[PDB]
């Protein structure tokens, strides 16, 4: 018997490694799943990702926010470029951190350069909206190769909570 | 069934073998089952492992502190660089080692310069946390690159009790 | 079921091929699990290796004299290296060979110069311990590129009786 | 059920492709296992394997003559280096071999000294000598020709007793 | 279930692809089995075979001569060096072929040396010329061709019985 | 002597294939050279480069711009990506083509950095083919080729030639 | 001739593709020569580098610094990393650059963490030297995952004229 | 060839690992502008992270037999063997530029426990010899893995001047 | 030219490396060159070599003994396996060694060879090892068995080599 | 070279294993000290562990062919078709160095008859060197072993074993 299923038992949901096509389809498989189970219990969310595909993750985002559930985030060991995108698109009041976390919003088929700049400005948009940050300052966020601490990340609006014992 | 689905039916976790994102999802996973099961009842943490990623075994540090059962560490065979972390992480009067062990706490996507530095800083306090030593002597500790024996490790703070047999 | 599911049910290990740290995990979860039905009833370790790991050898060794089961070792095909060591680690009087084995006790993440000359005599000792000869005689015969019958091996203090037949 | 198991239900051991410590660890299993179901039972091993580590058949060797079962072996296809060695060693008069069958005693897991292959090899030798009951040097003389017998051609020499076209 | 364990249900062998001493063992022990389940009622052999390993292939042979059941020998597709060689080893009356089948005699473990290839050609020469009826100077001339035949011209050969489109 | 070395003899320098920091070094290092012996009579550039890196391309670019000879282009093949910038970077009225070439300006670090350089190269090609920033833009946006007589009457070359 | 027999004739060094410890012997090697043919006449080094070792730059560094010759720098292409950094060290007044090239100090054998800091901040020495920058200035700067525009890095103090035509 | 007008100013290069191959030249070399003159000093540039040590001790040994003096050079980096080959220069002779990495700490066939160690205490009495330093305090340092500046290398006794410009 | 090219002009042939066909091939070469220039000038082998294939380093040593010239062997760095039995094979009174290196003749565990002709080729190395170091034969069974180095002084005392040098007198 | 110098003096170095490239290059030498003097001998040192037959019968066919003399030389070993060169020096001038190997056992895609139809060809050329019958030649090639210079002398296949000139 998978502990990963014991884990969906307990409406857990796991972004670890980096986020590619396959690892967004068994995401949002298990989000759909768990909505039906029901639409109001909340989700938990684990997330020790360093990233990965924009569109794979921005496929997740969208579905985090379509469904109903509220979304607990969790970062463990760290949250770097999409996962700290997923990481902050948590329900208000619902992102937590553990201590030792890092989080980092730096950005690292075949595209042009307008469309990546496209991506680029979706992406400061996405962050502007759940940190409530102005686009200016997401820019120079984005733009700095750096990581920030749990108390950090509060203070930008990324996470609400961080947690040593519940 | 599974010796490994065994151990986890009598409270063991098994930290062996090297550390990334992949073991530190495993053993999280089994920490955060055991305590569901009982947030009494100690977990017992095996741990044979000569480091790894290090936001892999923070996101284990952080577990550890996290849950509330006691938790006591062994340390078989070797436990060096992150896997002396776990080790000494444990509840204190529950840190054990076997007698030919070796320990070190030396440190052997990529980051930048003032990076690795805010990692190495995270890792003298959480020693110094656990071994009651001063940042001084974690620091001159740590730039030696050299095992400890169980007892070398006791008096230093890293574990509590050296057994042959109980 | 499993012919190597059925032989756990008759309380016989197998520490055949090289060790490494995923050989030793295996070993001491199954000698673990040995220990818990009985701790009077004596486990058989079935050796045919050309050694391996030292620590992961160790962990095993340690776990072997930790435990309060006897147990009997049987040196088939091989034992060179750590091999031996586990073999000569046996209760005195259970430590058997078949008449073709050949034994060796001669030795063939990167550690510094002082560390494995600190391991070669944590060998020299667990071996004079075991085989009840002065450690000069142990360093001197660890010098020979060479591998020794059972019943020399017998001499020596490795092991105790040479089977043809039950 | 997997046919393996029920070779191993009817025990059949065998003993096909080259021979190392991975093989030998099933062999021991599955002879030790026979022989807890009945030591009086025969066991039967059918050997296709071209040799392969020397440590490894000589696993087998000494666990073969350990237990108490006879032991009947079936040489099918070739039985080379350590294969003739297993096929040899045998319960005398059950040793068979099939007619097109192969059989080769000339010899082509760690590295090892000068004299340990010599002392393997004349521990090799006496092996032989044992089960042929030819003497020590005909064997040396006849594992010097880098060639194969016939299986009657083996027959003559101790190897194996019974060459059988139809049972 | 699998349809190899249904096709099995049905006394039916397959052997495909190349033949080594994995697949050897495989159609052995499947060979066996079929004996215990019954001694008289027919095994079918269906192959789609370029050949394989000479040895593993007479391990093969000899196990087919060695049981007592009949044996339906199918060529589909291809039938070439051992994998004719199976063909032909059917019981007489049994060997069957479809229409767009071919057929090759000519042929293409440890090294062996100069007289043990040709020990093993020798032992396909007299194989073929048991099962096909024909004499050994036909047998290895036509060897020497490198060509197919077609599957009447196979039958004329006696390598097979029937050639059939439907049942 | 080698071949190459008398098409250097004759003032000819050939930019043909992927162009990467090895290939820019050679082109820069033969202009200069030719501009010692002569910074009046004209260099030879022959072009058949599917495009390459675009920092080697601008080290190209930016060295026949600061050299003082005069610079005949000629696209023989084809001419694509950064290749056509060097073919339209040519001193005017000195950028060739043979029949059969194909054009093509259409492009295959951060994204503010991509960005910057795709700029980069519209201002470029607008400076030589005298046209629109927005048609520039929007040409480049079609994923084609040019034929050697749609290049000319873009601005990209000058002149057509079946024979001398 | 050989093209490259011939720019050291004209006192030209080129330092073109990444740098490791090979080019930095030949590009040490050509500047050494020159000096002996003349410590007064100038050398002209062009540079088109995306970065490479810290070492090896530092051993081009401390050799231009340590000869006599002025040394005119072009950037052609693009100057990144240690590039930009060979792109300041030059003679004041002789650090050019082609209009398109771009500027690039943000920067992209093992060492520890406490070894990796003393390089960045010998980076951040060199750099404030030659563009009478202060640290802190500095230290912001090479935070910025960006390239700078040849104007840019005039103002900066890495060059000092960007030239169309001469 | 600049490889060739090196060698006609009495200029050895020991860049890049250190392996039998590189010594051969190297001793090479320094056998060839001993008969050239025996009185002429020889200028040895070093840019070396170690290598093999027999093959450091080759070029050592060769060093100190010919009769010329010996100026040794750190640039980029001279660490492990090659600090050792810095250090063997003529006293008085041995320099480093400002911006080098000095390394002491220790990182052809396989050798045994008590053979490491003998080159090990091999390499302590030449760097106690060399630096004028007890062997106490030169193991004591060859413990910690950590660099030196050419101004800590010129206080420990590694080497002698320390140039910006001569 | 080449600097190997200018050690040849002085005498001097370079047996660094491993041993393999290819090696023997320029050292018999080589060997047979300043034999022929000069049956009277003496030779001198630098040698820093871990060892290698067996044959390949017959071939030097027969090559050794066979011209007439004294042959001066120099151990630098190390002198492991075939080696050392180069390293020992040379004239009596001109075997040097620097202070520092490490001598081996313990052999480690082109074509395969059967079991009975590694004893005739281990035998074949005993005798000339007992040849050139004047001790018994069971002395050098017993001393390549055990898996050490020797210092230049222990290798010196064994009778591998006569002389330790830090500088020439 | 000093491969150049070595040809200079009569000298072809057959090392390493033989295939259809090394072949060339010693014929093309041979062919060339024959028209340099069809009487001054030829040296061929030998230090191979064998190779492919048909390049050994080229080289085999080419010292018969030519008519200098050949005086072939054993060193370090010569296997399989090394040994076949070896013995086909001229008689009398065939040497070995003490410490040599000497291997007559033979360790595109042919058939078996073709294949077959090569050993006896090998048998044929050993026995009329070695002046043995086809008998001793086939039971010797049999036996997976080496011989010393001095059994290889004893068989025919060299003349003199030489420590010192
Ligand atoms: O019925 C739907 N859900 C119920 C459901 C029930 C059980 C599940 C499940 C889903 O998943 C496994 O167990 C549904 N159908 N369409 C959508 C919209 C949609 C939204 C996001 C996305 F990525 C893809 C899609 Cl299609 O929702
Ligand atoms: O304990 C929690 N639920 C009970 C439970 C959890 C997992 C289980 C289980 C029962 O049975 C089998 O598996 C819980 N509450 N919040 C979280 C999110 C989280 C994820 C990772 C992390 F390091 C820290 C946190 Cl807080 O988990
Ligand atoms: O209750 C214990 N065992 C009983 C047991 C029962 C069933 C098992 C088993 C073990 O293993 C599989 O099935 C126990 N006591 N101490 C520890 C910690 C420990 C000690 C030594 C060591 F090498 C590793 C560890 Cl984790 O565990
Ligand atoms: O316990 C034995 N039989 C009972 C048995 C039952 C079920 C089995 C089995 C064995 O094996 C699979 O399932 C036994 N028989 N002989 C020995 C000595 C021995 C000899 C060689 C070796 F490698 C290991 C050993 Cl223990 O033990
Ligand atoms: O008829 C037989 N019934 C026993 C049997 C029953 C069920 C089986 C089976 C075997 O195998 C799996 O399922 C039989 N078995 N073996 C032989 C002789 C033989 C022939 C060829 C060979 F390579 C090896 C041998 Cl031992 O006869
Ligand atoms: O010295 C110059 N010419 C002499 C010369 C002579 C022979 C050559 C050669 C050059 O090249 C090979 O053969 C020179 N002319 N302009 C510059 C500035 C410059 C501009 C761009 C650039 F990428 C590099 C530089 Cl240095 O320098
Ligand atoms: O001979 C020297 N100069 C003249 C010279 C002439 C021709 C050259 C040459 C050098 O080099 C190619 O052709 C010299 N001797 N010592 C130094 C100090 C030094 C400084 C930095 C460095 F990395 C290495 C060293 Cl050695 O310079
Ligand atoms: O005969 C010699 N003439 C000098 C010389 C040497 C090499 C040359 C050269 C001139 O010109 C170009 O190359 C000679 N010098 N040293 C030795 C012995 C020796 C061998 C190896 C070693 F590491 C140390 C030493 Cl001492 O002999
Ligand atoms: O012709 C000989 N010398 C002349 C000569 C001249 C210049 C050389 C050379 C040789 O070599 C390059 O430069 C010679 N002397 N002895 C032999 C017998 C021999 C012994 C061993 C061996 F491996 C090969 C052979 Cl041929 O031949
Ligand atoms: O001497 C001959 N030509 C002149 C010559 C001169 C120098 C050479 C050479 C050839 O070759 C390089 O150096 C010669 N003698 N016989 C032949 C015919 C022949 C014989 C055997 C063979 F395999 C191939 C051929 Cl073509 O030509």
């Amino acid at each position: 018997y998978d502990i990963y299923s014991r884990l969906l038992r307990e409406r857990i949901v796991c972004v670890m490694g980096p986020i590619d096509d396959s690892v967004a389809s068994l995401v949002i498989a298990q989000l759909l799943f768990l909505q039906s189970e029901s639409n109001k219990k909340p989700i938990h969310m684990a997330i020790n990702s360093p990233g990965g595909v924009v569109t794979a993750g921005l496929a997740i985002y969208d579905t985090m926010q379509y469904i109903l559930n509220p979304i607990c985030t969790w970062c463990v060991g760290q949250a770097a470029s999409m996962g700290s995108l997923l990481l902050a698109a948590g329900t208000p009041g619902m992102r937590h951190s553990l201590p030792n976390s890092r989080i980092m919003i730096h950005q690292p088929i075949a595209i042009q350069a307008e469309e990546i700049m496209k991506l680029k400005k979706q992406l400061y948009n996405i962050y502007a909206k759940h940190t409530k940050q102005s686009l200016q300052v997401i820019e120079s966020a984005m733009e700095r190769d750096r990581y920030m601490s749990p108390m950090e990340a509060q203070e930008f609006g990324i996470l609400d909570k961080v947690l040593v014992h519940p």
